C-alpha cells in the first residue's frame, strides 16, 4: 500500500551490496546522532529477528568532523569482531555518560573498560584497512544520496528513513515489505 516517491524513493543507479546473494538492509547512522540512539530500542530487536537470505549492515554516515571520528571508531570495532558486543555501550557513553569519544586515545580507554584490546584497537584504527574501508562509506552514503541519518537502504535500490515511512515501527514495516519485494524478483 506503499508509494514510491511517498515513504521510499527507488534509486535509478542501483548500488552494489555488501554480500551478493542476499538482500541487503543498511542502516545509516551516527553514533552521536539522538534520533539514532532513539531508534535503536525498534531497530535492534527487528535486526536480530531477520530471515536467513537477509543481510543487515550498519554504515556509518561519514559526513565529516566527529561523524568521521566516531565512524572510524564504529569501523574499527567491526574490524575487531566486537562492535556488537559494545553497540550499546557506546550509545550509553555518548548520550547518558556525556562521553566526548573524540580522539582515538580516548577511545581506546573508554573501549579498555568494555574489554577491548587497547593496542590492537589503536593498531587497527589507524590501519590502511581502515582508511580504505572508510573511503569505501563514503561513497556508498554518495551513491545512496544520503543527507541524513537514521536512514535505511533496501538491498542497494530503496531509500526512506522515519520521517517517510511515518515512524520507528512504521520504517521497519517498510522494510519488511521492500524485502519481500526483492525476494520475489527474478534473478
Ligand atoms: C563497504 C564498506 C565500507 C565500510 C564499512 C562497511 C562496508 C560494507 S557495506 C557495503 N559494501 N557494499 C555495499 N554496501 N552496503
Amino acid at each position: 500500500d506503499y508509494t514510491a516517491g511517498k515513504e521510499y524513493v527507488e534509486l535509478s543507479s542501483p548500488v552494489p551490496v555488501s554480500q551478493p546473494g542476499k538482500i541487503e538492509v543498511v542502516e545509516l547512522f551516527w553514533y552521536g546522532c539522538p534520533h539514532c540512539y532513539a531508534f535503536e530500542p525498534t531497530i535492534v530487536p527487528w535486526s536480530e529477528k531477520l530471515p536467513a537470505d537477509v543481510h543487515f549492515v550498519r554504515l556509518p554516515a561519514l559526513f565529516g568532523g566527529i561523524w568521521n571520528v566516531h565512524g572510524q571508531m564504529f569501523l574499527t570495532l567491526i574490524s575487531m569482531g566486537v562492535e556488537h558486543d559494545v553497540h550499546n555501550a557506546v550509545f550509553e557513553a555518548i548520550h547518558k555518560e556525556h562521553k566526548k569519544l573524540a580522539t582515538p586515545e580516548e577511545m581506546a580507554d573508554f573501549l579498555a573498560g568494555k574489554g577491548v584490546d587497547k593496542e590492537k584497537f589503536l593498531s587497527t584504527y589507524n590501519s590502511f584497512a581502515i582508511k580504505g574501508q572508510m573511503e569505501k562509506a563514503k561513497k556508498l552514503a554518495m551513491a545512496y544520496q544520503v543527507t541524513g541519518v537514521p536512514t535505511m537502504v533496501v538491498n542497494g535500490k530503496y531509500r526512506f528513513d522515519i520521517g517517510s515511512a511515518g515512524g520507528p515501527e512504521e520504517t521497519l514495516k517498510l522494510a519488511d515489505y521492500l524485502i519481500e519485494k526483492e525476494r520475489a524478483a527474478a534473478k
